[PDB]
DNA sequence: GACCACGGCGCC
DNA sequence: AAGGCGCCGTGGTC
């Protein structure tokens, strides 16, 4: 409250004002620091920035970010953010955890200072008493603020120049196809519109509809329902294509080109800390957690991304890594029979899905299989199960059969995990980590069932990131130890760049580390691949 | 301009 | 009604 003169006592947490949101890109406005009953506002701020220890107080990435892009080794500490995270993960933006814990997220440096302190004491209060959650907080979430700080200021590179002939390209394709359709549908009218297209598929052409919107009951022109009527009519395959191309190319081969950072030459992200119910990262402005692998077109956008001249990417992949957590949290005996015997069960669902042997199954196989597996785990009606493979009943109802026959600790694993969500009000992932679900005891059955689908996944996706997170602190000092850089994070994957000839030494130590990271009841096993690119690193 | 809801869709 | 995200264009408000 009393002004103090510039700089702080030790200790002081700090509140800034940036000219935009994004770190990497922000002007610093104004600094100030709290401590006691004191407000130090700071004449100038990047000035200020030097007499810092570290960033302490609420968004403390943000700011130790931007003192990295200046070249100083300014490392964020305690950040009410994360506490309030740890303690109910719905506690996402600044605003709302200081609505509920005791203030109000202005506009001015010292007041932002003043009041990350007092929501540091009363939050620090709330979570003192609860052992795992504190130690989730020591020993994962704040030292990781740390290391993602790091991977924000130092960027990945892309290959621009490819990006912008890849554009040239895929838009006289996109030409092609636009008017293509609009030969078939007699007529030119915005392609991008999804109003537009309605009408003249179900009004015009006298194609049938299959789905409703969700929000307005408009009829859907999704790619399933697109799928569906592939060959009902000329029209909708080209429309499947342009829909695809137009996506890529206005979501990454034109905006990221646009993102260079001016003074690094890279692509700089940004990992919210506290942003998703499960405790998984997200990644924004931009999103680099879902750059394209898919379709043709989409691993050619992958291979923009590039290792510095000199140095090599490295991708680790954590293997099944949910059904591995699966098997550990559950403690099916055949599923970590699977796993202990090195078997692989996305492989064998391929097989059984193509009628094809163990030992043939194309990599597009698999990943068909992939998505039946967490379908089938995570709720998929048998319904929409017909209509991924073909006729049911039985040859769905059986197939989510056999799948539940094979492990039937699965079952009991999740009628126990709702069982105690709906007593306690929340559920928990291996170390603690709790989404609270009150929509358990909903009593309209559509709401209340898919809040257990929620339910029961958050401790499976939750402990995988748990997981990873950990791994990511143990980490991060080996790597800076052997002169690497940890790029990216996606979910189970992480991206390091090495020199060449430090690469392979990299890759092998990254790997060990990812595996030992915490046994399990079963092993946890770490694919790893070595490249020029991202899309050659991950094989 | 900036923002919104919506439908749609990229990845894990 | 598989789970978890962030971003895009359109159509419209302000
Ligand atoms: C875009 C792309 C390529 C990605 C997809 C996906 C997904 C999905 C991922 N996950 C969750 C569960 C997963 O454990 C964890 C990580 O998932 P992956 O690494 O892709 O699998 P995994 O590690 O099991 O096996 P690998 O041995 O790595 O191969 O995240 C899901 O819950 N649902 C999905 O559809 C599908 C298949 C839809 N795709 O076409
Ligand atoms: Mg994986
Ligand atoms: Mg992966």
């Amino acid at each position: 409250l009393e002004e103090a003169p510039w700089p702080p006592p030790e200790g002081a947490f700090v509140g800034f004002v940036l000219s935009r949101k994004e770190p990497m890109w922000a002007d610093l406005l104004a600094l100030a620091a709290a401590r006691g009953g004191r407000v130090h506002r700071a004449p100038e701020p990047y000035k200020a920035l030097r007499d810092l220890k570290e960033a302490r107080g609420l968004l403390a990435k943000d700011l130790s970010v931007l003192a990295l892009r200046e070249g100083l080794g300014l490392p964020p500490g305690d950040d009410p953010m994360l506490l309030a995270y740890l303690l109910d993960p719905s506690n996402t933006t600044p605003e709302g955890v200081a609505r509920r814990y005791g203030g109000e997220w202005t506009e001015e440096a010292g007041e932002r200072a003043a009041l990350s302190e007092r929501l540091f004491a009363n939050l620090w209060g709330r979570l003192e008493g609860e052992e795992r959650l504190l130690w989730l907080y020591r020993e994962v979430e704040r030292p990781l603020s740390a290391v993602l700080a790091h991977m924000e200021a130092t960027g990945v590179r892309l290959d621009v120049a490819y990006l912008r002939a890849l554009s040239l390209e895929v838009a006289e394709e996109i030409a092609r196809l636009e008017a293509e359709v609009f030969r078939l549908a007699g007529h030119p009218f915005n392609l991008n519109s999804r109003d537009q297209l309605e009408r003249v598929l179900f009004d015009e052409l006298g194609l049938p509809a299959i789905g409703k919107t969700e929000k307005t009951g408009k009829r859907s022109t999704s790619a399933a329902v697109l799928e569906a009527l592939r060959e009902a009519h000329p029209i909708v395959e080209k429309i499947l294509q342009y829909r695809e191309l137009t996506k890529l190319k206005s979501t990454y081969i034109d905006p990221l080109p646009d993102l260079i950072h001016p003074r690094t030459g890279r692509l700089h992200t940004r990992f919210n800390q506290t942003a998703t119910a499960t405790g998984r990262l997200s990644s924004s402005d931009p999103n680099l957690q879902n750059i394209p692998v898919r379709t043709p077109l989409g691993q050619r956008i992958r291979r923009a991304f590039i290792a510095e001249e000199g140095w090599l990417l490295v991708a680790l992949d954590y293997s099944q890594i949910e059904l591995r957590v699966l098997a550990h949290l559950s403690g099916d005996e055949n599923l970590i029979r699977v796993f202990q015997e090195g078997r692989d069960i996305h492989t064998e669902t391929a097989s059984w899905m193509f009628g094809v042997p163990r030992e043939a199954v194309d990599p597009l196989m698999r990943r068909a299989a992939k998505t039946i597996n967490f379908g089938v785990l995570y709720g998929m009606s048998a319904h929409r199960l017909s209509q991924e493979l073909a006729i049911p009943y039985e040859e769905a109802q059986a197939f989510i059969e056999r799948y539940f026959q094979s492990f039937p600790k699965v079952r009991a694993w999740i009628e126990k995990t709702l069982e105690e969500g709906r007593r306690r009000g929340y559920v928990e992932t291996l170390f603690g980590r709790r989404r609270y679900v009150p929509d358990l005891e909903a009593r309209v059955k559509s709401v209340r069932e898919a809040a257990e689908r929620m339910a029961f996944n958050m401790p499976v996706q939750g402990t995988a990131a748990d997981l990873m997170k950990l791994a990511m602190v143990k980490l991060f000092p080996r790597l800076e130890e052997m002169g690497a850089r940890m790029l990216l994070q996606v979910h189970d994957e992480l991206v390091l760049e090495a020199p060449k000839e430090r690469a392979e030494a990299v890759a092998r130590l990254a790997k060990e580390v990812m595996e030992g990271v915490y046994p399990l009841a079963v092993p946890l096993e770490v694919e790893v691949g070595i490249g020029e690119d991202w899309l050659s690193a991950k094989e």
